[PDB]
Parts: structure tokens; sequence; C-alpha cells
RNA sequence: GGCGCAUAAAGAUGAGACGCGUUUUAGAGCUAGAAAUAGCAAGUUAAAAUAAGGCUAGUCCGUUAUCAACUUGAAAAAGUGGCACCGAGUCGGUGCUU
DNA sequence: CTAATCGCCAGCG
DNA sequence: TGCGTCTGGCGATTAG
DNA sequence: TCTCATCTTTATGCGCCTACGCA
């Protein structure tokens, strides 16, 4: 008999459903392996998939850059210690070593527990000199006396392991350190460079703690938005700008000095308008400089050398004198809350904010109605509204320090003790380069092969140190394979590369491919014609070789005086403007400025050469290495002007496809049919599907199993596992009707692609001419259409009662499909809308991801504290707890149980966390007998992973969750008639129909009141059979029994609430009207131990019963 | 249904870097008493680790995707379960057949 | 001398 | 013969 | 939090190409 499939694809679960012809579901008896009695069990055709959604790898590409940062790091202090090592042997051995054991206890230490120094009282000298590590950079900076070795190896390393962003570019220096100046300054070359209308006349103005675009406004109002004054004031402040009709150019250019490629495009946009206008843009740097080292560094530039350092210690003696201040303060006037702010570490006062928990804000939101209802607090009330008081120095907003300041604080501190040192003076630039360095990013990882994200090459068979990295990694050769990994192959020769989106035969195919297509009509024609290949080559030569963007006014202005003779000629085909255009002729020829050369025809390889090679790079010096092949045909300012250039764009063509194949009865190319074609002006994309040319056969000779082909589709994760289910049901569903093929697959991006594949791997033969025979149909349909027939005859769905509806959607979108393609049913169709028996499958999986949860907590006496390293004791360290398992395994043997050593046959479950499963997938009853465990059945060791399934007496279902957790299994099947009084009851505001059908849906509605009760005593029994969590209904019953007088709308909406205490899966909460019904949770796996667990197939048709009864 | 060009929004994938946060230790607490405790001074910083670890020993890799049971296999993979009819509280019964 | 139950918590800009 | 497509772990507490 | 590179999809405008039921 012929039958048909229907499905219904969601994110967390998959509907499907069997019908033969007159709309039935058939049911059929299975066989059940295993080691029961039951070998037969009736089944119906009908069911659902549910499973976990599925994760992209966002979360997981940051701990792996984390991962590669941590180890570079260490890698620098321990190139800074061997520099430093030979010299450190002579003073005092054991330094590195008392540095390195520092985490350990007073008995884990092998020497004396003071790092620094060694001894006690050197130590409380040293802390009492200098209270933090600035004020020793400042004194290593300022002064000039031979200081110890120690503290400059402290102050290098502390500069070299923090040390700031790489934002800036180019060069700085702190030497200008002033908003006026600079502006002054620069409102002074402009008066200088522009008289006709000069500007109208600093620190604050323009460096206030709000918007760049409000900073902009109140700078530009006090003295136009067009202007370029204000554009080039907001390039200074960062905002967003703009050039196009200000400098009155000839391209609309932006330029950012934030982003990458600003140097080579301002000396680009300099020569398009003169050879002034340097100085100005200079002093704007300048400025846009000043301004970034005034929010973060705020000291007198003159009378410290090291200006961070001093800002720093300026914030801890400020910090030092009014906390002095506010304790005079709080002891005098309220001496009752003192205990709270300077001794409580559970509040959010002082003693909160230092050794507490407590972040900035949620202090000084505290403090705020303290210090406001008080006397004598007036500048501590402007510097919390300006947010300066009671400053720390590590603090979260220290991201906006430049590398050049710890650069230029370790020049200095490198300059002043070089002479007493001589070592330091002989390798003064390898620390500088230690401190300077960093890989690439188009280099990557440097692997030696192991890898399976790196693509860098080497040159010789060495180690990689910061000195010698110029010398043994080719950056050209890696720096094209970064690139040429990653772009697409041709979709018609895929053995061949694309060409880049600027070269120039790449713009003459799209240029002659949009031109050929195009008609017109003059005065006195009779039909719409093309045009010929001559026309096509004045279009050419004439037009496209000097305006870019070509309207259609252009082109009948020219040619109507010109050539055309006609001046009522309509141009039909093109709306208004041109697309394509010769941008890389036009610009080479602003550049190199030679048509002749550009107009020979063996200079194509040469040039397109380099069109790739500017397309590429981006490095000035590979460009001028890989463009020095070329000296001999430009001269030095075209040479100069050309490596400024650069492109980024790739396209959808090779160089093959254009100029490569060869139409063998006429030999010509495609672009030469698109350049000349005769009486026809044929296209791309057909002449390719013609069959007078040989470019079928060409392209046909030019040409994967599931997992692939799916890891080949395109979208995001989660629906990779729901199309990879959908055809695991669908194949599985295929094989249990006896290997017959069906006649439809009526489905419900997710369509798009499972409808393509489902038709691959369904029909495969051929007819005698070669042609796919259809034998079976793939059909779509729309979710409006089954929406319409849900709502039109009364066939209601509700949420949240179960999980029936995955499954009953994907009947109804079946039998509408097939009941619309083949044009007393509806006791048939309300017959098979309320079967008690739905397959639901929860799809088991092995769990796996972290380790643990990530927080770090202290040191207690208890045993579920994960170690972090080896020989780190949790019960002395702290650690990591919480930890997520992986599977559980059915184990059964003696333990000793007993004062001597007794022995006693137990059975239990046992969790494998996710970091030990190796060593138990390795090496099982000795990993199993160190646990504790003796005398183990090897044979009877039985996987569980997460959402199993155990059947209980009466009907109980159980899912393992964990190694002590269950989860609620069974589903409650309600009624037809319970369901729409629901949905009617529900929805007694919201009509959406006719009014006299509302009037009589509301006198039925009126009609029926005793349902509610008939669903408490449904639920009530079925609450009583299976979940066995009395009190908890005991709560509900008793609050439906209270409130029983509410209108019917809000007591429906009550009701159809606490369904979450029945449904499957998770237990959770509710409420009901205003009582909050906590989640009851199951913590108990003994009963579990005496059920039958169920080995279930993907579609749950086949099982397998195991009675765990039988065995120990 | 699928391509090419033009404009726009959204997202994915892969490198390179900053700043915090957390845990132990070092920053000698004082005074009155026999303590239990009380008043008192303080406080801003640093070292180390940041998934346990692995061998292929790299300035590399370690949280993505795939995964019911049984039988062959190193693996990709392959194979393993009768059909109608009457009914329905999680599926039951009858007949034919092996 | 052990099992249920209540309440809290979970790396980020 | 042409036409549109949050839920599990953990401590404190209580029940027994 | 910041820099960089390559892809996909969706929506309008402009050219066409071909399977397949229905007008």
């Amino acid at each position: 008999k012929k039958y048909s499939i229907g499905l219904d694809i969601g994110t967390n679960s998959v509907g499907w459903a069997v019908i033969t012809d007159e709309y039935k579901v058939p049911s059929k008896k299975f066989k059940v392996l295993g080691n029961t009695d039951r070998h037969s069990i009736k089944k119906n055709l009908i069911g659902a998939l549910l499973f976990d959604s599925g994760e992209t790898a966002e979360a997981t590409r940051l701990k792996r850059t984390a991962r590669r940062r941590y180890t570079r790091r260490k890698n620098r202090i321990c190139y800074l210690q061997e520099i430093f090592s030979n010299e450190m042997a002579k003073v005092d051995d054991s330094f590195f070593h008392r540095l390195e054991e520092s985490f350990l206890v007073e008995e884990d230490k092998k020497h004396e527990r003071h790092p620094i120094f060694g001894n006690i009282v050197d130590e409380v000298a040293y802390h009492e000199k200098y209270p933090t590590i600035y004020h020793l950079r400042k004194k290593l900076v300022d002064s000039t006396d031979k200081a110890d070795l120690r503290l400059i190896y402290l102050a290098l390393a502390h500069m070299i392991k923090f040390r700031g962003h790489f934002l800036i570019e180019g060069d700085l220096n702190p030497d200008n350190s002033d908003v006026d100046k600079l502006f002054i300054q620069l409102v002074q070359t402009y008066n200088q460079l522009f008289e006709e209308n000069p500007i109208n006349a600093a620190k604050a103005i323009l460096s206030a703690r709000l918007s760049k675009s409000r900073r902009l406004e109140n700078l530009i109002a006090q003295l136009k938005k067009n202007g370029l004054f204000g554009n080039l004031i907001a390039l200074s402040l960062g905002l967003t700008p703009n050039f196009k009709s200000n400098f009155d150019l000839a391209e609309d250019a932006k330029l950012q000095l934030s982003k990458d490629t600003y140097d080579d495009d301002l000396d680009n946009l300099l020569a398009q308008i003169g050879d002034q206008y340097a100085d100005l843009f200079l002093a704007a740097k300048n400025l846009s400089d000043a301004i970034l080292l005034s929010d973060i560094l705020r000291v007198n530039t003159e009378i410290t050398k090291a200006p961070l350092s001093a800002s720093m210690i300026k914030r801890y003696d400020e910090h030092h004198q009014d906390l002095t201040l506010l304790k005079a303060l709080v002891r005098q006037q309220l001496p009752e809350k003192y205990k709270e702010i300077f001794f409580d570490q559970s509040k959010n006062g002082y003693a909160g904010y230092i050794d507490g928990g407590a972040s900035q804000e949620e202090f000084y939101k505290f403090i705020k109605p303290i210090l406001e209802k008080m006397d004598g607090t007036e500048e501590l009330l402007v510097k919390l509204n300006r947010e300066d008081l009671l400053r720390k120095q590590r603090t979260f907003d220290n991201g906006s320090i430049p590398h050049q300041i710890h650069l230029g604080e370790l020049h200095a501190i490198l300059r002043r003790q070089e002479d007493f040192y001589p070592f330091l003076k002989d390798n003064r630039e390898k620390i500088e380069k230690i401190l300077t360095f960093r890989i690439p990013y188009y280099v990557g990882p440097l692997a030696r092969g192991n890898s399976r994200f790196a693509w860098m090459t080497r040159k010789s068979e060495e180690t990689i140190t910061p000195w010698n990295f110029e010398e043994v990694v080719d950056k050209g050769a890696s720096a094209q394979s970064f690139i040429e990994r990653m772009t697409n192959f041709d979709k018609n020769l895929p053995n061949e590369k694309v060409l880049p989106k600027h070269s120039l035969l790449y713009e003459y195919f799209t240029v002659y491919n949009e031109l050929t297509k195009v008609k017109y009509v003059t005065e006195g024609m009779r039909k719409p014609a093309f045009l010929s290949g001559e026309q096509k080559k004045a279009i050419v030569d004439l037009l496209f070789k000097t305006n870019r963007k070509v309207t259609v006014k252009q082109l009948k202005e020219d040619y109507f005086k010109k050539i055309e003779c006609f001046d009522s000629v309509e141009i039909s085909g093109v709306e208004d403007r041109f697309n394509a255009s010769l941008g890389t002729y036009h610009d080479l020829l602003k550049i190199i400025k030679d048509k002749d050369f550009l107009d020979n025809e063996e200079n194509e390889d040469i040039l397109e050469d380099i069109v790739l090679t500017l397309t590429l790079f981006e490095d000035r010096e590979m460009i001028e290495e890989r463009l020095k092949t070329y000296a001999h045909l430009f001269d030095d300012k075209v040479m100069k002007q050309l490596k400024r250039r650069r492109y980024t764009g790739w396209g959808r063509l090779s160089r093959k496809l254009i100029n490569g194949i060869r139409d063998k009865q006429s030999g010509k190319t495609i672009l030469d049919f698109l350049k000349s074609d005769g009486f026809a002006n044929r296209n791309f994309m057909q002449l390719i599907h013609d069959d007078s040319l040989t470019f079928k056969e060409d392209i046909q000779k030019a040409q994967d199993s599931l997992h692939e082909h799916i890891a080949n589709l395109a979208g995001s994760p989660a629906i990779k596992k729901g199309i990879l289910q959908t055809v695991k049901v669908v194949d599985e569903l295929v094989k249990v009707m006896g290997r017959h093929k069906p006649e439809n697959i009526v489905i419900e991006q997710i369509t798009k692609h499972v409808a393509q594949i489902l038709d691959s791997r369904m029909n495969t033969k051929y007819d005698e001419n070669d042609k796919l025979i259809r034998e079976v149909k793939v059909i779509t349909l729309k979710s409006k259409l089954v929406s319409d027939f849900r709502k039109d005859f009364q066939f209601y769905k509700v949420r949240e009662i179960n999980n029936y509806h995955h499954a009953h959607d994907a009947y109804l979108n079946a039998v509408v499909g097939t009941a619309l393609i083949k044009k007393r049913d509806f006791a048939t169709v309300r017959k098979v809308l309320s079967m008690p028996q739905v397959n639901i499958v929860k799809k088991t999986e092995v769990q796996t991801g972290g380790f643990s949860k990530e927080s770090i907590l202290p040191k207690r006496n208890s045993d579920k504290l994960i170690a972090r390293k080896k020989d780190w004791d949790p019960k002395k360290y702290g650690g990591f707890d919480s930890p997520t398992v992986a599977y559980s395994v059915l184990v059964v043997a003696k333990v000793e149980k007993g004062k001597s050593k007794k022995l006693k046959s137990v059975k239990e479950l046992l969790g494998i966390t996710i970091m030990e499963r190796s060593s138990f997938e390795k090496n099982p009853i000795d990993f199993l007998e160190a646990k504790g465990y003796k005398e183990v059945k090897k044979d009877l060791i039985i996987k569980l992973p997460k959402y199993s399934l155990f059947e209980l007496e009466n009907g109980r279902k159980r899912m393992l969750a964990s190694a002590g957790e269950l989860q609620k299994g069974n589903e409650l099947a309600l009624p037809s008639k319970y369901v729409n009084f629901l949905y009617l009851a529900s929805h007694y505001e919201k009509l959406k129909g006719s009014p006299e059908d509302n009037e009589q849906k509301q006198l039925f509605v009126e009609q029926h009141k005793h349902y509610l009760d008939e669903i408490i005593e449904q639920i009530s029994e079925f609450s009583k059979r299976v979940i066995l969590a009395d009190a908890n209904l005991d709560k509900v019953l008793s609050a439906y029994n209270k409130h029983r007088d509410k209108p019917i709308r809000e007591q429906a909406e009550n009701i159809i609430h606490l369904f979450t205490l029945t449904n499957l899966g998770a237990p959770a909460a509710f409420k009901y009207f205003d009582t909050t019904i906590d989640r009851k949770r199951y913590t108990s796996t003994k009963e579990v131990l005496d059920a039958t667990l169920i080995h279930q197939s993907i579609t749950g048709l086949y099982e397998t019963r195991i009675d765990l009864s039988q065995l120990g």
C-alpha cells in the first residue's frame, strides 16, 4: 500500500507521522529483545523527538586565545629571567627560587618566607620606604644613584607583565601634555593657512566625560557641522568623519585615524588637493594625541620625568588624606554607624570595599545617603559626583594606557642605571624588543605541523625567539597563505581560485555583461535592437574611460550630438544609472597616467599580477619587495605613489572561466563573445547553457557522505543538528516499513536545505533519457495554512499541556498536504487527535564541556573541593567545586564495610566526571578499585548517559539526570473536550472571529462550568499515580478550593499555569494566584536499582528491556 | 528553483592584543586582663596560577560538532526485528503465518 | 547516625 | 502549448 | 573592551537560465 510521511521541524523538536491513503495511522506490533518476558509491543506510527539545543563555537574560541596569551606572558617573564640570571647569581642566588614558590604555605616553602630580601627587617624597611610599586618606578626614573639589582628586576618585570594596548599608531611622547597649547597652535596655523574667515574665539571645553557627539556640539556651537574646521574637530576627537563637499575633491573618501589604513590614506589624500595642509593634519593628530593623554595623565610634566607614576602616587596620597578626613568626620558626628563602615565585611562600606568584595559603584551608592545627611562634606560630594573619591590604582579603567608610556619609563630606567651595570647597557635593545614585540595577525600560531589552526611556514630549523623572528619565518608566503586559505573556490571549475574584485578582467566582464543586453529605439525604427560590436567598442573607448558613474541621461546626451544623429531615442533596460564601472582603470589612469600602456594587450598579466599584489598584502615593505621586480617599467614617483593603493574584495569567477577555455567550434572565448557576438548579443549564463558551443560539456567534465554534506551546509549549528536528526528519523522509518520508499514528504533556513537533501537522497534512478525519475515528491507548506485549518474547524492547540503538539502538527500538515495534492473523515481526524499513545523520546547524550564551575572558592574543611594543581591540597589552598558528570556506570561488587574490613556485596551508581573519564576509559578496573571497590564484575559494567529511561510500577517512568537525580518522564493524556474548553476559556477577551459566533462560544463557556472540577480531579489522580508530590498537590488543591469564585478567564489562566507540575522534564516552580509553589526535586536513586532499564531506538519503535533486579 | 552586478541590515568562522575579577602567601598590630573579650591604629601593593594535564616537546594542543542496544571490523562502514482485523488511559485482543 | 528539605549560586568589559 | 515559484550542586537545617 | 580578514542569508532594482504543474 502507498503511504506518506509528514514532518515538523524545530530547534528542539522533530515531529514525525506516517499516514496511509485514507488518512489513518497504522498501528503495528514490534519485537522486543532483552531479558524480560514481553516479546511484542503494539505501537502507533506517530511520534516526536526532543533534544537540547546546539551551541556555537564562540564560547570556546575565547578560552583558546586566553590560553595562548597566558602561555606567551609566562614566556616573556622567562626571557627576562634568563637574561638577568647570570648577574643575579653573584648577589643573591636563590632570588628567583623565592620568587617562584611564593604561593605555598609556610610548611611547603623551602626557603625564608619573605621573598624579596630574605630577612624581615629589610622587608618592612622596603615596604615602609615604597608603599606601592609606583613609588619604586618614580624613584628609579627620577633619581641618579646605583640601586639594587632586585629592585630593578622587580620594576622591569612589573612593566613587562602588564604593558598596555597597541591601538595607537606610530610614536608619541608625554612632552605635550596640554590641551590648551595644542589647540591654540592649531587655531594659529588654521588662521595662517586660511585667512578669508578665521576661527571665532580650551582645556575643559573638550575634555568632558560626555559623548563625543555632544562634545563636538558644544565645541562647535560656542565658536558649522559641514565646515572643514568642524570635521577636523570631529576627526581629532575621534568621531565619525567626512570629507565629501568641504574639501571638494573628486572621490568621497572618509578618513578615520583610529583605523589601520590612515597614513597611506593621508599620503594619498594629500596630493589630491595640494602640497599644503600637511602641518594642519599633523597638528590635528597631535591634538588627538594630547586629548587622549589628558583624561588618563593629570600631572605636571615638568616636575617629574615619568608621569604615570606621578599620577598614581597623587591618587594614593589623595586617598590617604581624605580617608583620614572621613574617619574623623564619621567618628565625630555619627558615632553609631562607625563599626558598620570601617569594620563590617558584609555591607558595602569601606571594609567591604577594600577587604570585602564590593566594587566602586556599589560602594558610592551605599555611601551617598550617609555623606548627604551630615555636616562639613563639601569637597567630598563634589569628588563623588565626578567619581574620583577614595580610588585605587589597579582599577577597571586603565584600558586606555598606551604601551609607549611603559616603553618610555623602561627606556629611562635603562638609561639611568647603565653606567653602573655594564650588561644592562649591553642589552638595552634586547629588553626593549622583549617589551615591544607582538606576533602579527597574519602569521598566526607558530606551530610545527601538529596544529589544526596554523598556516605559517619557516625558513630554518631552530627556535623562534623574539629577536630572530624576522630571520626564521617567511612573512610573504605566510601573509599570502593567510588570505588564500579562506577564499572561495569557483563553483563551476572547482580546481581554480577566484579573481580579485577589482581586477581589470573582472571589471571588463561585468561591464560587457551589463552592456550587451540593452535596447534602444530611435525616431523611425520598427523594433528595438541591440548594439553592435563597434557600438559597444565606442561605448567602452569613449564613455567608460572618462566617467565612472554613468547615468542614461549622459548616454543620451553624448551620442545624439556625437554619433547617433537621432534625438527621439529611448534606451530601455536600464533604470537611470549603471552598476558596473572601470574603477581600477580610472585609479591607475590617475596614478600611472599612460592610456596607451593600459591599452596594450601584451601587458595584461604583468598588470593583473600587480592588482593581485595590491589585493593580498598590507605591510608596505612586503609590497616594496614584491614590486621591486617592476622597477624598469615606471618612474620613481610612479612607484612611490603606487604602493599607497589598496583594494579588498574577491569575486565569484576564475580566470579560466573568462579567458581560459575555448569554444572549439569557433576558437573564441567567453569574453570575446561578450565583446563581439554577432546578431544575437547573448550574455553570460546564456553562453554556457546553450548547446551550440561546447561550454556545457566543459563545465560538466570538471566534477561526499551524509555527515560531510551536512557539515558542508551553511547555517547556525542548531539547525545542522535538527536536519541531521530529521534525515536519521526519516531513514529509520523508511526502513521500518518494509523498505518501500514513500510517496509524499510534506515538510514545514530549515526547510530550504532539508528539501534539497531529501530530494537528493531519495530519488536516484534514471530513465532511458538519463532523466531523474521522480519516485517521491517533496512538498513544502506554509504555517498560515495549517494555522487557518486549525482555527477554522476548532482543532485548537494548547502549548502547555504536554509534548504531543509536535506530533499532532506533523500529522496535520501531512494530511492537509496530501489532501491538497489529491483533490466522515473528520471523525477519523478527531479519533486520531485523541490517541493516548505517542512515542516521545528524549535523545540521550554524553555530557561534555567544562570541568566544573569556574569560581575559585576559599578553603574549608570539606572534601568536595577539587584541587587546582597536583601538589596543592584543597584544604589548605581552596579550589573549584561542583563538577559536571559525563555519564554514570552501574557497578556491583564488594566494599570494606566494617571495622575488621568486612566485605559486603553492594550495588550503587557512581558518577564519572568529565575530568577523569579518560583515566576510566583507559584502565577501568584499576581506577575503579582505586576508588574503593573490590572484586568487581568485569562484564556487568553498564554505561548510562544523561536522559536514560526507567520503567517502574503502575506506569511510573523516570529519566536519569545525574549520579543522584531524577526527572519526570511520563506524559499526561488529556481528552480533547477539556483542551477545547481550556483554549476557549483562556481566550475570552480576544475573540478574533465572527461576533455572533463569539456570542455562541461565550454562551457555551458559560454553560460548561464543572469542567474545571473534572480537570482538577484528572490532574490529582495523575499526580497521585506517578508524581508522588503530595505536599505541593495539597497546596494547589487548597488554593483552588479557597479562591473558587473568580471570573472564568482568570481561573482558566490560573489552571493552565499549573501544568508545570505534571509535564515532562525537569521540575520547575509556578504561581497559582499569589501563592508561589516551589519545585520539588527527586534526589534519590535507591528505587531505580529495582526497575527495568529501556534502551530505546531513535524513533522509539525498537526497544530493548533490561531487568536490573536479575543482576547482582 | 538557481546565478551575475548594485544598495542596505543581520550573523558566522579564524587570528592578534589590552583591562579587571578570584584563591594562598608576604606586607612584624598595640593596650588592660587569667582568658572570654573590650577599646585603639591601620587599609590603596606585589609574587604565582587561571580549566587537572598530554607527548607529537611546539613560544603546540586541551570546553565546537558526531554518539540507543546487539553482531563483524583498526576505521570509515555494514547488518540485525511478519501481515491484516476489532477496539482504546500510555496500548489491549483475535486470525493468518513462521 | 543517616536521609529529606530549604535556600543560595552560577567569570566579565 | 506557454507561465510563475536555567537546573543541578552544596551547606545548613530538620526529621527519624 | 579593541584591531584585522574571509564567508553566508535576507530585502529591493537591473539581465537571463531551466523542472513542473496549470491555465
